[PDB]
């Protein structure tokens, strides 16, 4: 198959897979993604860093073969697996079949995870690596940095010394599938918004670990050596500090003044409330986003939560409970643990017809999920003008609090 | 607008609205529904029992006018509101405008509810009615029976007792939009499955109150000669015992041997488990339904839950939580309180890549939701043959236990 490697540096090639078609990946919406694998060709040896999702071997291999042709090398000598998830290890068995002499470099935990996914690999040779271990390729060296929980127990980064390229696995990734490989080659908005969505959905709960790893990267003296970050999805950063800074901002709760209003409704009263809350918040000059759960994906909602100092979450009561769609978001939030960056303020609200109970339930679940629920607005059925005014005031107050 | 009424009884006419296009109604999927309103004419007065959704006055009125002309009458004299929800009260303001002399008969609670939805009814004449209260139309008499929590605090039934006709509001309803108005005019499977879905989604938590309300009709001696149940949605029961018996079964946990297996997955492992569980259960000869939360509506899942003595709920772990779709289904199950018909047995399962957590949480949440969670199959990444055999056995045991 005809698929070209893309040169990133002398002897460093993107040889990944363009998944134009993927639209939902573990309840993350996207418009395609990529599975970036890299071929690092030293004078002596060739390493493949990561691979790709099952069934994409033909593409990865076509690009690998192109890159080997370009550097005039014969084979991949070392298979590096920064992470075991199947979008990055899904053709490992096929790569092991193609390059039977290539040891697989990965963390110890990764070996276990790989073997569980691919029991036939028991026969393969694994080189377990820990932080600071080095693979010498001849004029190119790869230094491994274990990155447990960033985003998986098996994860590591691989730093190409000399080129200063940090192969960061999913970290700094973005789910974008562009024919352009570099950050600077696409609109900055799209790049950063995808980076943002990726952090919000995948990195938020790891935020404290990400800061700790950055400290470590700096302590080990690696930070100053990073000229490029080449993640496992999306664009390669020729401006690594842009994404480091953004990750530090995101990990530390740096936000512009913004309220995200999220609601669902059966009969529309909670929607009227949500608009009034949004109007109120807008009145204080903060940015405002409004999401309806019936329509909007949790992955986009949490993207804006990342950049919001407060949220408002609304739902009617159905048989003493919140409308169940908030259950999905709230479970997702419980996992993301936004409090790990910033304990965001929350307003809970909703219409009800009887004893209510949605806002209380939501308040409890938001607490569990690391939000500071200061206020609640609850309306019996259809909000009166006064009640809608009170919702505006609630949103104004919420916005004023995060100013 | 041309729209004909339907004579369903002597001086009792159907004058409702066909909502062909509705697909999703407060998180209940349907293929349209009806807002059944009935023109009960006697010797003196004409009650409109319930009405229809906002923006459908032209259709309703057209049928009421066509009914009045079929009975040779001038006006609706009484606007009966068994229930305040907007699908049955959404043209009440317009009815009050068209029939300003008609008082509105409803429960005391319904007045507060109606007034909140439609403030302009502050001027309206309300006649509040309680259990045992009557409305003589001449020679035809309506009886009210409060049915708080069936399904709302405002709800009641209107009885044309002596004719054995029950206007049951939502009770016994089904979300069906057919040209045919009667139970016996459409396929029994469709009728009963829509009635089943309706019970599962709306009635389940009210099961005990349903049984108690049957008892109260019986004690009030009103039950005696049931000939028609005319609900707010869907088909009119010319065979009311069919649905009464079905409700009694549903309320009392009468099930055939059936396991419903429900799962979500990111990379397919939990799906493999779900299949093996389903296979195990099938080996015991019981009926098995398998739903995927990414694909399937909670309203359909719970329709099967109602007809199942056991369920299996599976999901992978994401940042220490169940995959979030299960948060929606659980929050829904929590409102439905299936344990009020039968404490069904449940198996939780799922794949995980580190510490797991989802099955434990799902165990906790399902038990809060009214299930007897008989254990837990958690697999690290991809199941081995033995692990799948273990899932088979878990489903077999689940099934065997419900035989
Ligand atoms: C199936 C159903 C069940 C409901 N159960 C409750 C309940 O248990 N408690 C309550 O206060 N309201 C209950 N409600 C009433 C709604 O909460 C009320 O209609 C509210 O105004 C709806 O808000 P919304 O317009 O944003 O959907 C229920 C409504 C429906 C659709
Ligand atoms: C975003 C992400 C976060 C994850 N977090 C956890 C975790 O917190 N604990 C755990 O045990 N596994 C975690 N996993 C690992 C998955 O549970 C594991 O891949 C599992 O085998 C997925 O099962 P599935 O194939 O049914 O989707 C995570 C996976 C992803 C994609
Ligand atoms: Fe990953
Ligand atoms: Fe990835
Ligand atoms: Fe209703
Ligand atoms: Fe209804």
């Amino acid at each position: 198959m005809k698929a070209a490697a893309k040169r990133i540096s002398d002897g460093v090639y993107w040889t990944g897979v363009l998944d134009w078609d993927l639209r939902n990946y573990h309840g993350y919406t996207l418009q395609g993604t990529t599975y970036n694998a890299y071929l690092v060709c030293g004078d002596e040896g060739v390493a493949l860093i990561d691979n790709s999702y099952p069934g994409t071997f033909d593409e990865l291999m076509a690009r690998v073969e192109d890159a080997l042709q370009q550097v005039g090398m014969e084979r991949v000598d070392y298979i590096i697996q920064n992470h075991v998830e199947k979008d990055h290890s899904g053709v490992l068995v096929e790569l092991h079949r193609r390059f039977p002499e290539a040891p697989i470099y990965c963390t110890e935990v990764a070996v276990k995870g790989l073997l569980k996914h691919y029991p036939s690999l028991r026969e393969a040779e694994f080189m377990t690596v820990k932080t600071g271990d080095v693979l010498d390729l001849g004029g190119k060296t790869l230094t491994f940095l274990e990155t447990p929980l960033l985003h998986w127990p098996d994860s590591m980064f691989t730093l190409l010394d000399e080129d200063g390229i940090l192969f960061s696995n999913d970290a700094f990734g973005q789910h974008l599938c562009c024919p352009q490989r570099l950050d600077r080659e696409i609109p900055e908005y799209i790049l950063m918004d995808a980076a943002r969505k990726f952090y919000a959905n995948l990195i938020t709960p790891l935020s404290k670990l990400v800061l700790k790893k950055f400290d470590e990267v700096k302590e080990l003296g690696l930070l100053e050596r990073i000229q490029m970050i080449a993640p496992s999805h999306g664009q390669i950063w020729t401006d690594p500090m842009k994404i480091i800074e953004a990750y530090t901002g995101w990990a530390t709760g740096m936000v512009d003044e913004r309220v995200t209003v999220i609601y669902d409704t059966m009969h529309g009263s909670t929607r009227k409330m949500a608009h009034a809350i949004a109007e109120g918040a807008m009145s204080e000059g903060v940015d405002v986003r409004v999401y309806c759960l019936h329509e909007d994906d949790r992955s986009e909602i949490v993207k804006d939560i990342l950049e919001s100092g407060a949220i408002a979450l609304g739902a009617p009561t159905i048989y003493d409970e919140p409308y169940p769609s908030v259950g999905d978001l709230l479970m997702y939030l419980r996992g993301l643990k936004f409090n790990r960056t910033l304990t965001r303020k929350a307003l809970v609200f909703g219409s009800m017809g009887g004893n209510g109970g949605a806002t209380g339930t939501m308040k409890e679940l938001l607490a569990e999920a690391g939000f500071d629920v200061a206020c609640e607005e609850e309306v019996y059925y259809v909000p009166t003008g006064d009640e809608l005014d009170a919702c505006f005031e609630a949103g104004r107050k919420l916005a004023a609090e995060i100013r």
